[PDB]
């Protein structure tokens, strides 16, 4: 059980392309990784909760990783973060 938390990058709006990216990637583990916003962690891949949330403007937020994926998991939400300018490290 470890979070990882990270701020948006990408300035874009994180939306379905980039929303779905980390939901994507974070939601694609065999461990529980999560995206918080604001302080909100929720399924990244939880449109319903996300769509509330979202992030875009240089808005910061916060992912979680607990599992066996953990590692792998938020590995790539971390690397994905910073790799899609999503994200910083």
């Amino acid at each position: 059980m470890e979070k990882k938390e990270f701020h948006i990058v990408a300035e874009t709006g994180i939306h379905a392309r980039p929303a779905t990216l980390l939901v994507q990637t974070a939601s694609k583990f065999n461990s529980d990784i999560n995206l918080e916003y604001k302080g909100k962690s929720v399924n990244l891949k939880s449109i319903m909760g996300v769509m509330s949330l979202g992030v875009g403007q240089g808005s910061d937020v916060t992912i979680t990783v607990d599992g066996a994926d953990e590692a792998e998991g938020m590995a790539a939400i971390v690397e994905t973060l910073q790799k899609e300018g999503l994200a910083e490290q």
